[PDB]
């Protein structure tokens, strides 16, 4: 670790602690995570996987036996963000900036088929440029909350796509709208069953084959489906629409990230500067 001064602690990690340090020889700041051969293999390929709106990989330093992730540092993540712009809510025009960068990302992470499987608030970085970028991408498969999580995992599929992280997006997307977390679920079944609440109950009438999952059971309760005007007011049809689309129960029907970047809720996307204080 002998060329990395810490600065403080910036993350409790899934796998471990996220320190601020500085490089001693470059000078540079950097968020340094201390992870805690196939795994050493798999974050080899991240490290190529390079995009303005992925958070880079600068380094991975195996030594002692021990791992850790050198990233590029960024002052703010997006749970932070939303927290101090709840009075007055992220401007649509941003929220609208930030979901287009993010499926910019994400289209580039699918079409290399690395997968998240764990976005959340809290691994989305931002900068005073009015940049979003993601965090901790395709760490999970190299090695707490289910607010995000896409119903396929929940009800056992193991070999879940990359639609996974679409339905995560669209709760984020959600969430920025409202100001409240989508689906806030404190167990997994919780979690399934708040989904089924406002999304319906599932069936073979919109998941062909969703019976036949893992833990899935006839014995849930069959919840009528809410309409989205009461889901996300005051977003418009457009963005509703889309909404919908990145939430389809069916990961084949759900909308993937390119076609989302097409969608004409992006007609008018700029690009904002969002007040950050730092
Ligand atoms: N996702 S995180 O909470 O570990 C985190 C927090 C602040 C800055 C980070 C960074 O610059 C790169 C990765 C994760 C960060």
């Amino acid at each position: 670790m002998e060329n990395f001064q810490k600065v403080e602690k910036i993350g409790e990690g899934t796998y471990g602690v996220v320190y601020k340090a500085r490089n001693k020889l470059t000078g540079e700041v950097v968020a340094l995570k201390k992870i805690r051969s196939t795994a050493i293999r798999e974050i080899s390929l991240l490290k190529e996987l390079n995009h303005p709106n992925i958070v880079k990989l600068l380094d991975v330093i195996h030594t002692e036996n021990k791992l850790y992730l050198v990233f590029e540092f960024l002052h703010q993540d997006l749970k932070k963000f939303m927290d101090a712009s709840a009075l007055t809510g992220i401007p649509l025009p941003l929220i609208k900036s930030y979901l287009f960068q993010l499926l910019q990302g994400l289209a580039f992470c699918h079409s290399h088929r690395v997968l998240h499987r764990d976005l959340k608030p809290q691994n989305l970085l931002i900068n005073t440029e009015g940049a979003i970028k993601l965090a901790d991408f395709g760490l999970a498969r190299a090695f707490v909350t289910l607010w995000y999580r896409a119903p396929e995992i929940l009800l056992g599929c193991k070999y879940y796509s990359t639609a996974v992280d679409i339905w995560s997006l669209g709760c984020i997307f959600a969430e920025m709208v409202t100001r409240r977390a989508l689906f806030p679920g404190d167990s997994e079944i919780d979690q399934l069953f708040r989904i089924f609440r406002t999304l319906g109950t599932p069936d073979e009438v919109v998941w062909p084959g969703v019976t036949s999952m893992p833990d899935y059971k006839p014995s849930f309760p069959k919840w009528a489906r809410q309409d989205f005007s009461k889901v996300v007011p005051p977003l418009d049809e457009d963005g509703r629409s889309l909404l919908s689309q990145m939430l389809h129960y069916d990961p084949n029907k759900r909308i993937s990230a390119k076609a989302a970047l097409a969608h004409p809720f992006f007609q008018d996307v700029t690009k904002p500067v969002p007040h950050l204080r730092l």
